[PDB]
């Protein structure tokens, strides 16, 4: 039951998009060794609220307090922002923005990394990255999902890496999660082909050790069960007759917004 957008909403998707990728291009001069997560967010919301006039998506969901989600290092997502938490030299953060503008979703998010960067996290988060263009580079009518999880999970496997289970990518629209769930791992289950306009998301959580991940106490922060650090990148995508249309792309992505496959 995956809907196809209209060209009109599809348009708005694009409106959405940008305005997510826009607050992360936004918030990077403040990513800085002694800012606090909790200013980061303030900084975020007062911009999608004021300048961008649009909301939130992650506030309020599920009770979820804040208005974007920052993890850091062996924080695997869901990282609440807090006053007291303080960016520091070397650390990996993930900032993870969704926003609803005029009914429509985007969402998106990306590794900052602060300060004199460590080499093991900057390698971390190349290859999430890495893994992420290559599964859009995939996107096109007639292939299925599962062809997709799974070169994913080879390229991050072979890299000594691992792939988080218990998160996926997903159908976005009017919806924050819309069918379908996109899996960035094999499994038998995903029998998914796709078709033009089609909207979704890829983002796969990649952790450098084990993939076990732990819930802690505070009911929203995830952690990698093992301590290693964990990165994510994600975009919002919509399918095209020859290929995708990357919807929440930033001046710093390396891949071009339109993937053509047709000759
Ligand atoms: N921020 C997100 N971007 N893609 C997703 N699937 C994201 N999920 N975010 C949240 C944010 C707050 C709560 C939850 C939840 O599952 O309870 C999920
Ligand atoms: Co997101
Ligand atoms: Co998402
Ligand atoms: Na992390």
């Amino acid at each position: 039951a995956i809907s196809i957008k209209t060209p009109e909403d599809i348009e708005k998707m694009r409106v959405a998009g940008r305005l997510a990728a826009e607050v992360l291009e936004m918030i990077e001069p403040y990513v800085k060794p002694g800012v606090s997560t909790g200013e980061l967010d303030r900084i975020c919301n007062d911009y999608i609220v004021n300048e961008q006039h649009a909301v939130s998506a992650c506030l309020g969901y599920h009770g979820y307090p804040k208005s974007v989600c920052i993890s850091i290092n062996e924080v695997v997502c869901h990282g609440i922002p807090d006053d007291a938490k303080l960016l520091k030299d070397g650390d990996i953060v993930n900032i993870d923005v969704t926003v609803i503008k005029d009914g429509f979703h985007g969402d998106t998010s990306k590794m900052f990394i602060v300060g004199k960067p460590t080499i093991m996290g900057e390698r971390l988060c190349r290859i999430t990255q890495e893994s992420l263009y290559l599964a859009l580079r995939m996107v096109k009518p007639g292939i299925n999902l599962r062809e997709i999880g799974a070169a994913i999970q080879k390229f991050v496997e072979a890299e000594g890496f691992s792939v988080v289970r218990e998160y996926c990518g997903h159908g976005i629209g009017r919806g924050f999660h819309e069918e379908p769930q996109v899996l960035h791992y094999d499994s038998r289950e995903t029998n998914v082909v796709l078709k033009p306009g089609m909207t979704f998301t890829i983002e796969p959580m990649v952790n450098a050790g084990k993939k076990e991940i732990r819930t802690m106490k505070d009911g929203w922060t995830v952690k990698t069960k093992d301590r290693s650090l964990s990165a994510q990148y994600e975009h919002t995508i919509v399918v095209t007759d020859n290929g995708c249309e990357i919807l929440t792309l930033r001046k710093d992505d390396t891949i071009p917004a339109i993937i053509s496959h047709d000759e």
